[PDB]
């Protein structure tokens, strides 16, 4: 309650950053932006940790109306196409989390 | 573009204890940090498949990188960092991000 539902994609460091960045911004993000019910999307470039480098490279937060809507979105043709694309270009780099962003 | 410090916490052994410390002590300490522009707390309620390795995320927004670096070194920033380390250091990953 008193929250907003978001899917969080967290990507670890790619071996080829040029290839990752091209695929992510030119192919993957546009696929994700087609998902019915997606209300907002924020992309965060991870530039380090307080002490140095980070394990993580990129985060994306995708906002939906409610939990049911997120579950339905991931099962649409567009959701499946985005998921399939991520498994191909990012593979094990990707961790997915479901969050409730509190008021 | 906004700069943010991201704190990501893995699953605690005692969720009740984590929650009391986090919400009653830690978040208030963090809200006192000079320069903090916004703070969002996200409960991680699972992954698409079920459980998640992660339990909570906090996003702390600053106007620019220099302000974040200053903020972390204020008395308030240091106290917040030490508090996080004490109650949950083994669970914590800190990241600096640029949100587009
Ligand atoms: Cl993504």
């Amino acid at each position: 309650e008193n929250m907003m539902v978001k899917l969080i994609a967290l990507y670890e460091q790619p071996e080829d950053k040029q290839a990752f960045d091209e695929h992510y911004f030119n192919t993957h993000a546009p696929l994700t932006r087609k998902i019915p019910g997606l209300r907002d999307m924020k992309v965060t470039r991870i530039v380090g940790s307080p002490m140095g480098e980070s394990k993580f490279y990129l985060m994306c937060e995708m906002y939906y109306d409610d939990h049911e809507s997120l579950q339905q979105a991931m099962r649409t043709d567009e959701g499946k196409a985005s998921g399939k694309d991520a498994m191909k270009f990012a593979g094990k780099l990707l961790t997915l989390m479901i969050g409730e962003e509190m008021d």
